[PDB]
């Protein structure tokens, strides 16, 4: 009999390990009550950051590496890392889903290049927008609609469908303006369905990690988000936002930066690793 292609490599993943380090529990049948649970689980404890492009221009997605790296070390990974891990747990659970692809915009009316994965889910009538590594990422879900204003704990995304770029059909995903204390919105990205592979992500990736086009190539990017809260370190410079409200920044030392890493991200560096870093940090 001839062996299938495993695309997601759902059997190479530790389906019980991961489960524990998202805090899922219960009932894992594929239905949107699981998908739920499991995005929500995913954002608050998956780590996001970008910091092997900074330090090396590479990342490994290939699923033995990243769920050691990810569930295992003191450790994030960007989005593609996200989506490898989130895909093949999808895969195990027996979902029926496909990898999109996305162009980051955060405002800007120049297109930019499709270089953020996420997943979508078929349930029922429906499809469910699984955007888990954005860093500041949707805490559940959102389906699929032509329009939609959603609220997401204290945050606000706006979903809509359009010419989103020339002779295309796809959507726009916009968060509140201002962190929320604004109205109107502020577009995150534009995405269409069309089906993209683990094998378009390594393409992807490539770019994303080493590009000079790139901004995560060069320069450090670590993110959290919560319920009522995020933290985004911008290379030196540290946001704290409350939802709703807006942000304050400051910068750090190098020094500080390990320490904030440590205190308020849970990440931690190799020896070598921390030096190469306070050198990127310490450069021009």
């Amino acid at each position: 009999v001839p062996r299938g292609s495993h695309m997601w490599n759902g059997d190479e993943l530790q389906l019980d390990e991961y489960l524990a380090f998202i805090g899922f529990d219960g009932d894992r049948s594929p239905t949107l009550e699981t998908l739920r649970r499991l995005q929500r689980g995913h954002v608050l404890n998956i780590k996001w950051e970008n910091l092997d492009a900074v330090l090396h221009k590479h990342v490994a997605l290939d699923i033995p590496a990243v769920q050691a790296k990810l569930l295992r070390s003191p450790r994030g990974g960007y989005c593609y890392e996200h989506v490898a891990l989130f895909g093949a747990v999808l895969q195990r659970l027996g979902f029926d889903f496909y990898g999109i692809q996305g162009r980051v915009q955060m405002g800007a009316t120049t297109i930019r290049p499709a270089t953020h994965g996420m997943l979508v889910v078929r349930l029922a009538a429906e499809q469910w927008l699984c955007d888990v590594g954005f860093g500041t990422s949707p805490l559940a879900p959102i389906r699929l609609v032509d329009e939609a204003v959603v609220a997401d704990e204290s945050w606000t995304y706006r979903l809509r469908r359009g010419e989103v770029t020339p002779g295309a059909d796809g959507w726009t995903l916009s968060e509140a303006a201002g962190d929320g204390s604004e109205p109107g919105w502020l577009s995150r990205h534009t995405f269409v369905l069309e089906p993209q592979y683990p094998i378009d992500y390594r393409a992807a990736s490539y770019f994303v990690a080493s590009s000079p086009h790139s901004p995560f190539s060069t320069r450090a990017f670590v993110q959290q988000i919560s319920p009522d809260h995020a933290y985004i370190l911008d290379h030196r410079e540290l946001h704290e936002i409350q939802p709703g409200v807006g942000r304050k920044t400051r910068q750090l030392t190098p020094a500080e930066v390990l320490a904030t890493l440590r205190e308020i991200f849970g990440i931690e560096l190799g020896a070598d690793d921390s030096t190469l870093l306070l050198e990127r940090l310490a450069e021009q």
